[PDB]
């Protein structure tokens, strides 16, 4: 069944470190094989480097070559025990998601397989030394809160770059639209992945643009010049592998030619993306040019810019993004004569923490934003929705027009992840931010005869600046954030549309614990994405601040019918999100553009002046509570 | 497979009458028909009724919201038992076109069905005849074509009013587009299908308009008067399903009231809808007003015209050209105290045979046109394409530039439509125009510097007016029929493209018979039009005259990269026919209004005049073969 | 879904006598059946009668033969409307119980299907009556107990014969070993068919025997002579389809002659069978002998009894069994000048409510005996399971060793099975046998060293005869019924087994309504055994008397490692009775010869000097409630 297909999975996922030692006794047996495997196991993979993403596709295919369901484990029984686990971690997840036998299926928790990257050293070192100190069945509890003289101003961001649910998230959208992706072999191919690239990261900076707001700090600046020097920042995470742990970097550090690639590389890349945006055109490897056409346009550059095996030209183009983690990584020793260990921008895991992080996808962001610059602005006519009128909107919280948001405790079982011994469990203690539950009520007038059908889509952008209030909706774009998108259907006449933050389109409803694998549920069985990716749910809006920051409420209401040419797949099932995730094997659900209205220029001084009669703002509150 | 899923539905559809007896003791039983259970068996269905469609559609939503394909087949037996046949034809065919279980599923020929709407009564009732007088295996084969005194000239038509391949077309053309489409229910909607129905049935008239001129006759005129009695016509047509046949109809009597709709209702919908034209916009049922605007103002018209369920206001304007249909139809009996069937126009399978579908659709047209006529003109800017210039065009041929059109024989087999018996086959054989295939050489120069991508566009005109020669543009845009539409990249430097009759956009390559299905035939696992619709490849162009009539070759070349639209739909799937067809679930294909650059009102005297660089005209001659 | 295939199924099974109406107005069309379709539908359908076999016979196989679901279906669809009705729904349970495919579903109740069989005519006219009588969605409720003067003490037994259950399960069982069963065809084999075809209706026989002895009245006799005039039984049955009813029959009348075979055929039959016996061996129709070998002897004359399609010789040994019901049934026309219906005989649903059932069976079970008697006793060695000894044996009741019986108040839904109209429902309501839950204690000695697994078996049999009380085991071998078989293991030292009278093997633990299988429950999905088959449970124990009856309570264990080589395969899934229904797919799980120990002949006076030492009596009471 389903259910015992799980379990076959959930070990191929168990003592990962561990299963290395090969004691396949003659090298030879492996001549599928004689002249690769060339990554050692204790070696931490680079989601970025294209060597190792060319490993990672590798196994890939092999795994999804399998035969059978039966045939998949049996191979990845065996690779496991040779191949690097990182790697082959990463290889698996990609197998589950996407092979169909495999109509059964999450993967276990990445938290909770690699508790080492979600949780400090500290804590780790701790459970890990109250497990030998008094060897007892008894459950151990460590809080990973501590105590520190906290320096840096950064460090109040730490609730957002360091939260769970985000960086679990980071893994799990990379998994499901691989950089290495071929589609010639899979045969099937990811609708728009290279604009989704774009759509993602730069929700992500928009999202930690916000909290920087909420902080009061100013708003991220993009590592436009590669001459600069970098902000410093210590991970503290060990890999409970080795002894090992993420080097730290410290501040000063301007960015080293690598034996890999050099700076000169990103800039001439750099340079050469330009010209074929200038050019209208890109050179194809055949040396055709393919135009930056509407639709296609940002996807073409997202392929190009990551890049993705989809790029026209890899060898024109290079991989600028990709290269930026790498070379960020190892600032600390671009000779690697050191022998350190990789920082956390080499993970899709850990990356997210650094500030740093944000700097370079600025960066890139505004790569994009160059392109859309190019493209007109919309009218009036692409804009309204005739015949509707919004009303108003309505947030109901415990106080209307207010959201509070606060800390909640939560806890991390690491015994998957880390040799529990005799010890029951040893779960750590983190805490994270969370907000109260809440609704909306749109008004909204159809004046026509008939019943009309309406994407909503709900986006959240700060009031304040860091001179005084402006609402400049040109600047306001880089901020908005996706609150949510929806279809609803509207008599004629008045009506009220109410939706629960619950229901959110953007976030994911929940993530099944190993342990709750270890039984059998019915969300439905899909794969990688399934609980894991989606934004998380406390992280659906931004801490604002004590004294509640102001942030405009955008509602916006669009013809559905414009919007769906198809795409209404499957329902509430495993994975929950398409606002960023979009759907499993079928395309993202909206014809318009990823952030529409917000993605292209805006002539208006104020947001105000910009909407029409199908948009609405109302200004809320958010206040935190300490 | 699915063409085993073909073997199936075909038996559903064979011999449609004998499979009513609609067998349920209870009449409560079908709660799912307790909406509908209006229109019984035997009566003819009409495809222009509005009380006819609603059934219909009523029908067509059962099976589109059948949760499966074999759920689908289920309520289809069953409903197929109790509703009218011809309904039901009409409601599967439109169910198996769109509803995504069903890519692959071409429907049983039309003509198969009910080959008693493609043959004369006398060659049905002489074949049904030869089954009884002998019983025995033996093939029967009977040639339609007759012996008769042809008194009226009308009747030199009749090779393409009668051509089985135009009303096929036709019948299958409406499927595609229904008037009773609703687009919320579906969620799916047509592209521009109100512009495509005016586009459609232009063609429709142009291409008739040019067999009167190659016969020597003069064009049609429009039925633009109620008053004035129409021509008769007699069909000859049996419907074996009964006894009955459809009505024929005499000259020289003035129009009759139906109890359904009064004339002068008739008359001041037509004077509601050049109102709208003349001040420019057009009243919604909420009263506002809809400007008719230049990208979208034969659309709204074209649904309001016909009208479509799409029609901004049904209460106010009504629905002029369907029951246009309704009333000729009916001309005989509009009382129906006589209890007589309907003439060929209530059918879409029928309707082109009567010579007052014609002036019925001129005078429609004309509505269209006097729109059309609102619009300014087109400057060089919009037709020129720069750096492009045609050289020459050439048509080879047995003969250059002559074109050679003959009288083929063919055979319809009428054993999937009535019963066979102990036949093996019962053939019919007609005859029908047919030309020797041919191909054209367009020289292009490319004077800029890179390759460019370029839509050909190639339309004929005849040459000759009914007075003497007079290559008048404004009248020829009337006349101008379009042969192909293709892309085509163009060096720099001389180019010299080639292209085939066959390949026509305009026409449909193949129609498979019920033995070709029950063969097989497969494509991707998606929904599509049922390999349907496209006109007739042997009536690409127009008869011509023994002498070798003159007409006008006109080739236009404009710029791709304008024309195309972006977006992301399908594999090649049923697009040979683009032309008059459009593309199954994809937006049409080109930005130019249909007809360009013959849309608009020409100001020169000469068509020669007329011409810019990316233009030319090539005179060749059509000889008919007696 | 498995549902939405439930749904599928549940709507071939409605409106059945309604579904006539053939409506395929050409009869050439099913070419396929171009020599055949011989029976009509309004015709009552002889489960005996051979001809009717093989016209049911060739409808399985076409339905065995559909390709997939979807065609199971669709033939079905179709069939049905041509076919008998009977003869419908006994093909189509035939396929769905056995039909891969039908990997999902029961069948629809039989007595809800057809509640005219169920219930009688003045219940069934009352229904119809007051649905007519007063036209409201209000539900109707008749109670079908009715009042009479009871001059028969036959009548006593109406409780036995005329339960719904009881009458239920023969149809069913019927169903899952079909007479017409041709092994080659579906390819798999019905294990011990034959002998199973014997143990069941043995079973019936003894059970109706303990229920006479309840009464007060003698054992039931054997029609042994052909001459004999049989008891009239009056059914008071209405066939809802038609106006006719089951005919009555008066007593008074010896078996005549029917066209079809006659009396004297019955006689060489019945003396064929015998010297075959005598010889040791029977006559292939080879003309080779086969001996009535030990454990193949009873399935050889069970084939040949019935007879089966499996018989060795049809022709040499004809249908005894089933010529018995036709001759009996249409005792009253046996010329059918008169066209009327048959008795109850001719239906697996309805015969047991006929008290010549019994006569006629005990005859058959007489020719078994016979075989059985050829057969040496058991000498200690079979029966012993050395080292367990059984201490005792207890039942615990509300009053222990007491088991009290009463009569229920039960309702029937009509609406599936009659026109419903306007009501809501309609249900008859009627009175059933039922008892107390009751528990078995055994104590059980293991003398050995190691844990043995043990099968123990369960009878009941009366202690007192019609004479005075004498337990003379040869005479109860006949009466002994089956209370219930299973396996349990034992330790070493004292053990206790416990098991309650709800886990009985012999019966069905619950069978789902038409409207509980509209939801989707999971007892799993197997077919039309599922729910029907297994005894009924009130029935379990007879109803004994106010007095409280005495009877023996037969306990014995055997080596399970003997009992079962393979045969433990499907779990509690849909189907629950193993000790007359056998497993699905799988062996009946006892290499014991069925109703083993009592199968052959006792030597000793009493009971009790039979027993071994893992054998036990227990007298308990059976008190009946009134």
């Amino acid at each position: 069944t389903v259910a015992d297909k799980q379990a076959r999975l959930m070990p191929l996922f168990k003592h990962l470190t561990a299963l290395t030692r090969e004691k396949l006794p003659l090298d030879q047996r492996d001549e599928r094989l004689k002249g690769v495997g060339i990554l050692p196991r204790g070696t931490l993979f680079s989601c970025f480097h294209a060597r190792h993403l060319a490993e990672a596709t590798e196994l890939y295919v092999a795994l999804y070559g399998a035969k059978d369901f039966n045939d998949f484990i049996h191979l990845c029984e065996q690779a496991r025990q040779i191949v690097n686990e990182g790697m082959f971690v990463y290889a698996v997840s990609v197998a589950v998601l996407h092979r169909e036998d495999c109509k059964g299926i999450t993967v276990p928790p990445i938290q909770e397989v690699f508790p080492d990257r979600f949780v400090p050293a500290e804590t780790i070192n701790r459970a890990n030394k109250e497990a030998s100190n008094h060897p007892d069945q008894q459950s151990i509890v460590v809080e990973a809160e501590e105590t520190g003289n906290i320096l840096d101003p950064e460090y109040k961001l730490s609730y957002f770059r360091e939260d769970i649910g985000i960086n679990a998230h980071h893994w799990h959208w990379h998994i499901v639209y691989p950089a290495t992706w071929n589609p010639t072999v899979m045969g099937k191919e990811k609708d728009r992945k290279g604009e989704l690239f774009f759509y993602m990261h730069q929700q992500m900076c928009a999202r930690y643009d916000s909290e920087r707001l909420s902080n009061g700090l100013q708003r991220m600046i993009p590592f436009h010049n590669f001459d600069e020097p970098l902000e410093g920042y210590a991970p503290h995470l060990t890999s409970l592998v080795s002894g090992l742990q993420y080097a730290s970097r410290p501040e000063g550090y301007s960015i080293h030619d690598l034996s890999d690639v050099d700076v000169q590389d990103m800039v001439r890349w750099r340079e050469r993306i330009l010209d074929a945006i200038n050019m209208h055109y890109i050179v194809d490897k055949d040396n055709n040019k393919i135009p930056l056409d509407i639709e296609h346009g940002t996807d073409i550059l997202g392929d190009i810019i990551e890049s993705s095996d989809e790029s026209k030209n890899v060898e024109y183009y290079g991989s600028l993004h990709n290269w930026g983690h790498v070379m960020m990584a190892n600032i600390t020793d671009p000779d690697h004569r050191f022998q350190e260990n990789p920082g956390v921008m080499s993970d899709t895991s850990t990356s997210l923490r650094d500030p740093i992080f944000y700097r370079w996808h600025r960066f890139i962001d505004n790569i994009f934003q160059e392109h859309k610059k190019s493209f007109h602005p919309y009218t009036k006519e692409e804009l309204s929705f005739p015949g509707v009128e919004v009303v108003g909107v309505s947030i109901n919280s415990k106080t209307a027009n207010v959201i509070t948001t606060l800390i909640k405790e939560s806890l991390l079982e690491l015994s998957h992840g880390i040799n529990f011994g005799t010890d029951q469990s040893v779960k750590v203690k983190y805490h994270h931010l969370d907000h109260e539950p809440f609704t909306y009520n749109i008004v909204v007038e159809n004046n026509s005869g008939a019943e009309k059908h309406s994407t909503v889509r709900i986006f959240l952008a700060p009031k304040y600046d860091e001179l005084n209030n402006k609402l400049e909706p040109d600047e306001q774009r880089r901020l908005f954030i996706e609150l949510d998108k929806f279809f609803y259907t509207l008599t004629p006449g008045k009506n009220t549309i109410v939706r629960n933050h619950q229901d959110s389109s953007v976030t994911i409803s929940k993530v099944r614990t190993f342990d709750q694998l270890g039984a059998g549920e019915g969300v439905s069985e899909d794969s990688t994405e399934y609980c894991s990716c989606g934004w998380p749910e406390h992280m659906l809006i931004p801490r604002g601040s004590h004294k509640g920051m102001e942030f405009e409420l955008f509602v916006m209401l669009t013809d559905h019918d414009e919007d769906t040419v198809a795409g209404l797949s499957e329902n509430a099932v495993c994975s929950d999100a398409v606002s960023y995730c979009g759907a499993r094997d079928d395309r993202y659900p909206d014809k318009k553009a990823m952030g529409f209205p917000f993605d292209r220029k805006i002539e208006a001084r104020t947001a105000a002046e910009f909407l029409t009669p199908n948009m609405g703002l109302t200004d809320i509150k958010i206040k935190f509570h300490g």
